């Protein structure tokens, strides 16, 4: 019933904060900083990052500026795509631990399966990275494990080989890009799903439909779209740089879409990415 208490229960029963701030694009340094430690003190407990931000730092920072013990905070980063395969991922993972400040990492996630011409010439070396995860779980220095921008067919390669199945899998998802059939395989094999971008990058603030919508409830377009994530069960990590907006977005418990309004916001999905495809990336 708040920012604080919203949880998903991953497959090996940590509890994930069905809400949290997203920090790609915010600069390293103050911008980090204050987002960081405005959303905590607003009630904010889940920060997601990544090694390719270049502002763990920052986000470490900020936590310890907000006063809020580390231990009531959920914290996501990410294996980037060039530090792929079995012992330049533990490395990688140290080099975030350490920038973070921390002793364990909540979550960690291969960013990308990296795109089929890569997979085709290098090989799917998110497998050995897996095995990696694996590793890091075994020996406690990450409380859950998982995945960012894999398809089912990546999703298939990981579940043939693995000995801990994934426990996430954050990806595009608003509400022209639903990801509707990938949450209904996700839903079997038991992968909590996060949506990235879930407002569109911003671009979908403007849209007629959601904004009516919220205006039935005295809400944003925003408040709108973050609704409908908590009510489809997804767990979602708005980014702001702007105290008000951090504030905003997490003001969504005090009301909820009713029927026919979650219908309309289904209506819209044009399977439209803001992002790149995972299949088609050169990168
Ligand atoms: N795994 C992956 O590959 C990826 C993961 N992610 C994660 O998902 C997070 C969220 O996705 P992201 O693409 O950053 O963007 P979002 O979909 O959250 O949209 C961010 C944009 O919306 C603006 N905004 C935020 N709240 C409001 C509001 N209440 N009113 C008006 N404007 C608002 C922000 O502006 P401003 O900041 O200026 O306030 C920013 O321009 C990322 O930060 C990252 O953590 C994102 C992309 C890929």
């Amino acid at each position: 019933a708040g920012v604080d208490k919203a949880m998903v229960t991953l497959s090996n029963g940590v509890k994930m904060p069905q809400f949290g701030l997203g920090v790609w694009q915010s600069p390293a340094g103050e911008v980090t900083e204050n987002a960081v430690k405005w959303a905590l003190c607003a009630g904010y407990r889940h920060i997601d990052t990544a090694a390719i931000y270049k502002n763990e730092e920052s986000v470490g920072a900020g936590l310890r500026a907000s006063g809020v013990p580390r231990e009531d905070v959920f914290i996501t980063t990410k294996l980037w795509n060039t530090e792929q395969g079995y012992e330049s991922t533990l490395a990688a993972f140290e080099e975030s631990r350490q920038k973070l400040g921390v002793d364990y990492i909540d979550l960690y996630l291969i960013h990308w399966p990296r795109g089929k011409d890569i997979l085709s010439k290098e090989g799917k070396k998110y497998l050995d990275s897996w095995r990696a995860f694996e590793q890091l779980y075994k020996e406690k220095k990450v409380r859950a494990i998982g995945v960012s921008n894999f398809h089912i067919h990546h999703l298939e390669d990981v579940l043939a080989m693995c000995t801990v199945t994934p426990m996430v899998n954050q990806v595009e998802l608003h509400p022209l890009n639903n990801q509707a059939d990938l949450r209904a395989f996700c839903d079997a094999k038991q992968i909590k799903v996060e949506a990235w971008s879930p407002l569109g990058q911003g671009k979908l603030l403007s849209n007629p439909i959601l904004s009516a919508i919220g205006a039935k409830y005295n809400k944003t377009a925003a408040q709108v779209i973050l609704r409908w994530n908590i009510q489809k069960n997804l767990i979602t990590i708005p980014k702001s740089v702007h105290r008000e907006r951090i504030e905003e977005n997490a003001d969504i418990f005090d009301f909820e879409l009713g029927a026919e309004d979650v219908m309309s916001i289904d209506a819209l999905n044009t399977n439209s990415r803001y992002g790149p495809d995972p299949d088609e990336a050169q990168f």
